[PDB]
This record gives C-alpha cells, structure tokens and sequence, in this order.
C-alpha cells in the first residue's frame, strides 16, 4: 500500500544506488518505485542519464501516489535541476535527500540551492556535510554549527552523520538538535504516515539489527 | 545466509511497469535475491515511449562483471537489450561466466507498440545469445520476427518451436494468440505479462527447480498475480 520513489544512481554489485533502495523498500514493507539518474560500475566507469529524460521518468511514476520520495546521486548540474523542478511539479511529499559526493562544484551549489528548499530532511555525514559549507568539521561544537547551518539551506530537518574523538549522530530540527543506507529506510517509515522523529529512530534501529 | 541468487539483464521502465523493476520484484515475490544489469534507461507513458537511452556496451559488460565477482547467480534473465553491441557484450559476458540457466527473453517492442530492439540487432540476438540460452521466450509475433514466416495455426507454432530450437536454445517456450508451446530436443509439450512470466522462470531455476517445472510454476505465479 505504501508507496516510495528512489531518484538515484544505478550500481549493480550492491551498495548505495536504486537497487539498495528498493530491497529497504519492500523490506520494511513499501512498494519501491526507481529512476535512474547514472549507471554505475563497482569504480570502473559512470554514465550519466540525459537530464530530460532523468526528468521523464519521474513523470511517468507518477499515475500511481507516491507516499515518500529518496534522493540518491544526481551527479550533472542539470539532473538536480530536472530533478527539482520534476519534485516541485508535483504536490508536496516527504522528501529525503541523500547528498552523495563520490562532486562537481558547479553541481553541489544546485543541490543546496534547488534541492535541499524541497527537503524535508536530508542525510548527510562528516566529509560530505564539509562539501557542502566548504569548512573542515572538527569538532562536536563544529559538528552541531555546521548541522545548524545546514539546516538554514531549507531542509525542514538534517541529520548529520558523524564517524569520528568519538562521535554521535545529530538530528537538526527546529524543536533543536537531538554505509549508510539510512535515507531509504527513513523515506519507507515516512510512507507510512510515521512522523519525522520516529522515522528515523525506527530507520537508525532498523540497521543496527544487522 | 546466502539464498538463490538471480540476475535480470534488461531496460529500466521508471513507471515500473515493466523492465528490470518489474523483474526484481517477481524475484523478491519468489524468494530470491535480486541482482541488476541496466542496457538502457526507458521513459514509458500511457500515450507511448517519451525516450530511450541506450548504455553504452563497454558498460553493461562492466555492469555484469561486478554482479558475478560480489556474488554467485543462480540463473541469469535477458530483457531488453536495445541494440546489437548490447547483445555482443551481454553475450561475451555470459559466456565469459560459468554455464548458468539464461532465460532469453527476446523483448522487441514495449506494450504501446514502439520499438525496444533495433531490427538489425535481432539477428545477433540470434548467433550470440539464443546459443546460450537454456530457455527463450518468444511469442507469436516475437517469433515472426525471428523467423519471417508467419504463424497463424497450432501447427506453425509447432513448426516455428522447431526451427527456434536449430537456433541452439536448449528449450523454446512459445507463447500462443491457445495454447502455449514448451519445446524441447526431446519433444513438445503444450499448455492452456511477458517480462514477469521470463522472470518467475528465472526466479524458479535459481532456486534450483528442473525446467519443465519452473515453466509450470512461472505460469501458475502468473496466473494468480493476473486474476488477483
Ligand atoms: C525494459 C522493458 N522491457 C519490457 C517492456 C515491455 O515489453 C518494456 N516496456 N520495457
């Protein structure tokens, strides 16, 4: 009944692209739907969709009801922007953006200024979240500026991931600040009608399972 | 715990209709773990096809080379491949590969009617896959494309299950518009969509199921998934 749409990258060998996405999405119990923006090579070589057609195909997902939508790799400057406009075609969803770097500056200043206004989370960690402020995170203090900071872009939440002394992973909402193939499991719970902060504490222990 | 693997070899149909979305989730239906080889991404509307891209063929075989050194496939299915180069890599990958069960779906033209395999490419589907194919399923007009006689009886279907088998297909299943034709070295078997039928035999031969009976387990998944 639930349904989810993964706009993402392609790698056949497993790891991030559509195919995790979908295998999350019929897991935790949602009807995974693919567009395919690049075609991946576990890296041998990568091959971008044309950015019309990456917009044509999410127009045809759509009658179907999408209940949450999965933003993987959109590695052209004008994938994101055919992306953006095809989201913002459409009514409002739960939108999750997964900011993958590998990074084409020309392309990461499209994803912070077309795509994260349209989020309502994004996922991101410790080196990518660095991309996307130009500035070295350092420290926990730095770790919670910068997911402020992150959050002014426009996404209505950030988790930024953070792998290392020790670190801990930190939910930015406006309430305050609270592998990874997180963004699909949390995209699925948010199908599901579950609000923000339970979606992704039940994503976060839906991983650690494994 | 490692259960069957399967690999899909075919297009991308972003409406999920059909393609390698539709195969993965007859594979998932099934029990089997689900692998994924993009030929060529497709934009399919109700009104017909917006576009098509095809991957180039340096790719694909690249493509399939990291699905076989993560893991070992149980049975491999071909979808669309969109044109002849595809067809050479995709066939020298597979061979390149230990002997597994192929499923040879010889897909030409996408439910709206328009082309999902350049004419010239058909015919090195012909000398490069249908060899390796341990199963191809044609129909009707599928077969007329294959062959260039027409099939307009039960008995030209037997006919045309014969001449496909010369092509070096182990077994040919053609698909009737009543009855549908298992064909094989040994003899014919008759019994009383396409893309989810390839990929339930598929699905079934990884699980390590002999092939007649793949056929009639593929047909009966079928057979509910359509009614209810
Ligand atoms: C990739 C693909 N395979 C099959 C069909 C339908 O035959 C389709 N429309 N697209």
């Amino acid at each position: 009944m639930p349904v989810a749409l993964t706009i993402a990258g392609s790698d056949s060998g497993g790891g991030a692209g559509i195919q995790a996405d979908l295998k999350t999405f019929s897991a935790l119990g949602v009807y995974g739907m693919s567009v395919i923006t690049a075609v991946t090579a576990q890296v041998q070589g990568v091959h971008d969709i044309p950015p019309e057609l990456v917009a044509a195909q999410i127009d045809a997902v759509f009658e179907l009801r999408v209940d949450a939508v999965k933003t993987g790799m959109l590695s052209n400057a004008e994938i994101v922007e055919a992306v953006a406009e095809a989201l913002r075609r459409y009514g409002v969803r739960p939108l999750v953006v997964d900011p993958v770097m590998v990074l084409a500056p020309d392309a990461v200043e499209a994803l912070k200024e077309r795509l994260f206004p349209l989020a309502t989370i994004i996922t991101p960690n410790l080196p990518e979240a660095e991309v996307l402020l130009g500035r070295p995170i350092r420290t926990e203090e730095e770790m919670e500026e910068a997911a402020r900071r992150l959050l002014a872009l426009g996404p209505k939440a950030v988790l930024l991931k953070g792998g290392h002394e020790e670190a801990v992973d930190l939910l930015a909402d406006g309430e305050g600040i609270h592998g990874c193939t997180l963004s699909a499991a949390i995209a699925a719970h948010l199908a599901r009608g579950h609000d923000l902060p339970e979606a992704v504490r039940e994503a976060k222990a839906y991983l650690t399972g494994a």
